[PDB]
């Protein structure tokens, strides 16, 4: 029962916790050598059972074996290995296109698959200067799509399933497509890719939307200017760029600091158009999404940037304005009539940040999808929870029920509290993937679809509750 039969071949998993899974799953041909910033290629079959119960190497990255351009693969958790049809949950995950895995154990899905009894997915994507180097037509044709390869991997990596989870006891009807930060912002963009159509039919947004880190031709450009410069590249030439260690290509981009910031770029070859415009004209039309933010999330940057926290109120001002203004006088007055008369006074105006690099972003997307018809279920997460990372979502441990697992910030004290909670965002993503409905007893309350009408959130915390149209009043300030 451990040896399934894909279209590339068997492959033989292992048994964990009663449920059973299938590490490093190759979904493409390793984009190393000839196949470096090209889009990813169909894996080559192979005779025989191929041993998958170790994780494959994660994708180059800042640094269990050490990070290779070798990373393209994919793990799967299922109950059983038949025909049972279960929903498949489809995990991106974040890490501002610059880190991370889908073999972190904290996305390890046995839980789903144990509670739910639904098939869950986890993969690599290319990050960084090997999957978001925007090139243009600097190096030929070949590599107009560089910008994007991190977002072409994922939906190689969405097609394999399509094609081949059945065999793993899933569904491929019944795909729900869900990442937290880069990861949203990925769902985000693969919600209007024409590309990706088809291949899933829902979505689950955590901290993030199609806006999250998405960068313009001339901005990402830019970026790719300095990069080859630290990298010792000249403009054109593919020897180099083809040759050049991957180790030092990442030190060259590296060195560039927290300035440099990938993601997915509209470069009219990948993405046509901005996400959440396509979503105005119908792109993701009949696609039902659950989408949701973390209660002040900007604030939880300043433990990565310490500079914010030490700026004038008005030397401040002026830095928000240049990285997601212009903010209008009547925002101003908003932000200082619901300040914290106890709070310091970078958390006041620190809720521009959150606003315009998360609220927006999820709103736009929200009001996009309803329009068009489709059922929206949005959500705010209010719960404190405790804390070296980049993107600072708070939802996962409870979403995937990995409070145990290691790496996540396990503390002592409220157990219980924590358990609720988790029992009620679990089965509520749960309840999504499988109708897409998150309703159930396990919440409190019914949580009433997002209407353009109502506006209602469902807002998870200690004691969570129904809100019509919290985010109104802040809106309203900006538009």
């Amino acid at each position: 029962r451990t040896v399934v039969e894909t279209r590339y071949g068997r492959l033989r998993g292992e048994m964990n916790e009663g449920v059973f899974v299938w590490k490093g799953i190759p979904y493409a041909k390793a984009p190393v050598g000839e196949r470096r910033f090209l889009p990813p290629e169909p894996p080559d079959a192979w005779d025989g059972v191929r041993e998958a119960t170790s994780f494959g190497p994660v994708v180059m990255q800042p640094s269990s074996e050490a990070p290779s351009e070798d990373g393209l693969y994919l793990n799967i958790w299922s109950p059983a290995a038949d025909g049972k049809k279960r929903p498949v949950l489809f995990w991106i995950h974040g890490g501002a296109f610059l880190f991370g895995s889908g073999s972190s154990p904290w996305y390890d899905g046995t839980a789903f698959a144990k509670h739910g009894d639904v098939v869950v997915v986890t993969i690599n994507y290319r990050m960084n200067v090997f999957g978001f180097l925007h090139l243009g037509d600097s190096f030929g044709e070949a590599y107009a799509q560089a910008g994007n390869l991190g977002i072409l991997d994922q939906v190689a990596a969405l097609r394999w399933v399509k094609e081949n989870i059945a065999a793993f006891g899933g569904d491929p009807d019944n795909i729900t497509i869900f990442g937290e930060s880069a990861g949203a912002a990925s769902v985000g963009v693969l919600l209007s890719l024409p590309e990706a159509s088809g291949l899933f039919r829902r979505a689950m947004l955590q901290s993030g939307s199609g806006s999250l880190l998405l960068r313009s031709p001339e901005t990402a450009m830019a970026m790719t200017e300095r990069i080859l410069d630290k990298a010792g590249i000249r403009p054109g030439d593919r020897e180099r760029l083809l040759s050049i260690p991957a180790e030092e290509l990442l030190r060259a981009a590296l060195s560039l600091g927290p300035g440099v910031m990938y993601g997915p770029v509209v470069d009219g070859r990948v993405l046509r158009r901005h996400p959440i415009e396509a979503l105005r004209y119908g792109a993701a039309s009949g696609i039902p999404i659950l989408i949701g933010v973390t209660k002040d999330e900007y604030n939880l940057f300043t433990l990565t940037d310490p500079s914010w926290t030490k700026l004038g109120e008005k030397e401040l001002l002026d830095r928000i304005n240049r990285e997601v203004g212009p903010v209008p006088e009547e925002a101003i007055r908003y932000y200082k009539e619901t300040a914290e008369p106890s709070a310091p006074t970078w958390q006041t105006w620190l809720r521009i940040m959150t606003y315009r690099v998360f609220v927006e972003g999820m709103l736009r997307t929200a009001d996009a999808q309803a329009a068009q018809g489709a059922d929206v279920y949005m959500y705010r997460f209010d719960y404190e929870t405790p804390v070296l990372k980049a993107a600072h979502a708070l939802e996962l441990p409870f979403v995937f029920h990995n409070l145990h697992q290691p790496g996540v910030a396990n503390f002592v004290g409220n157990r219980p509290e924590r358990e609720a909670i988790a029992n009620e965002m679990h089965y509520a993503w749960l309840s999504f993937a499988r109708t897409g409905d998150p309703n159930g007893a396990h919440l409190p309350e019914a949580w009433p679809a997002y209407t353009n009408e109502r506006k209602a959130a469902f807002v998870f915390s200690a004691a969570s509750h129904v809100e019509d149209d919290p985010f109104g009043r802040e809106r309203a300030a900006w538009q």
